């Protein structure tokens, strides 16, 4: 049964709630972004309206094959009426097509649902700066002070330099990047760029990428593996036994892989900086875990919440245990007492 934190009071609207069957009362199903925990349930047979970004609509149409008439894409940063209720979609700084949604209720209450987000100061000068927000449905993936990670720009810097050095030291070395969903395209697009290559990938992954309205995309990516020296592979496959496997397939065109595993947080964030990272090494194959996050650090979250000064906060992540719930509320109270709202 759909949990209360997926429902928007005083509307027929639900958010990321596609896996419960028909939800009694729901006139409209919003989808914040194309990630499978959020879309779980969708298929060609859905015949209720979906509201989502243009880019999420492309993925629905071409990867799940939902019928064009049930996909209502909306532009960002634009006041739109949906079943007689004003809404705005805002960029979430998560993966391509990912949005937060502003709901202006008839009674005058205002609700922000963040979907998944990496909070950023640029949001403080969006349409959000114009009015008060009473309820906040918040991505709490990393709502605990151990969760620090570097900026995306830092991480991209590290990657570009690592890659560029190896390739210039050994021109028969391959770069591999692991992937399993949309997100984090910047890692492989930045490396490819520095090296003068397109990124090579399977046919399903090329198709996924051709949905994303990335500008100049036909120049950056290809399905021809031989032609390219940055390859994408399934994240499952990014290990020694499966990289060796892949190192064979190329057929003696490269003598050394240098792979990158973009991760979220891992416990070595607690002890080591980005400039002091090292790989695992079994022969000629090296593997960097790099902590490129598309979720708020604790500090980024805390800041955003203290600027917003919401009257109420409803968690959408880590809500399944009383211990996580309790710890979260404790941080919410600290924040509010520090900030005086
Ligand atoms: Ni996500």
């Amino acid at each position: 049964t759909c949990p209360f934190y997926k429902k928007i009071p005083g509307t027929g609207f639900t958010v990321d709630a596609f896996q419960y069957g028909v939800v009694e009362g729901c006139t409209a199903y919003f989808l914040t972004h194309f990630h499978s925990d959020h879309y779980a349930g969708l298929s060609k047979h859905f015949t209720f309206p979906v509201y989502c970004s243009e880019i999420t609509g492309n993925l629905l149409k071409n990867k799940l094959h939902v019928q064009e008439q049930y996909i209502h894409p909306l532009p960002l940063d634009t006041e739109c009426i949906v079943n007689g209720v004003k809404v705005v979609l805002l960029d979430a700084n998560h993966c391509p097509g990912a949005v937060m949604i502003l709901f202006y209720l008839p009674n005058g209450t205002v609700i922000l649902h963040t979907g998944d987000f990496r909070a950023d100061p640029s949001m403080e000068r969006s349409l959000l700066a114009d009015q008060k927000v009473h309820m906040l449905y918040l991505d709490t993936t990393y709502c605990s002070p151990e969760y620090t990670f570097p900026s995306q720009q830092e991480v991209i810097r590290f990657a570009i330099n690592t890659a560029f050095e190896a390739v210039t030291l050994n021109p028969h070395a391959l770069v591999v990047c692991g992937t399993y969903s949309i997100g984090k395209e910047k890692v492989f697009l930045a490396i490819a760029d520095v090296l003068g290559s397109k990124v090579g990938m399977s046919q399903e992954k090329y198709k996924t990428l051709q949905c994303l309205n990335i500008p100049e995309i036909n120049s950056l990516i290809t399905t021809d593996m031989c032609s390219s020296l940055v390859h994408l592979l399934p994240m499952m496959q990014i290990n020694f036994k499966g990289l060796q496997s892949h190192l064979k397939k190329c057929g003696g065109k490269y003598n050394q892989i240098l792979a990158f595993r973009p991760t979220g947080w891992t416990h070595s964030n607690k002890f080591t900086r980005i400039a002091d990272v090292i790989p695992q090494t079994k022969g000629n194959i090296s593997i960097y875990g790099i902590p490129y996050s598309e979720h708020s650090s604790y500090l980024e979250m805390k800041r955003f919440v203290q600027w917003l000064k919401p009257q109420k906060i409803i968690p959408t992540v880590n809500v399944g245990t009383w211990k996580s719930r309790s710890t979260m509320e404790k941080y919410f109270r600290e924040w509010k007492l520090e900030a005086g709202y």
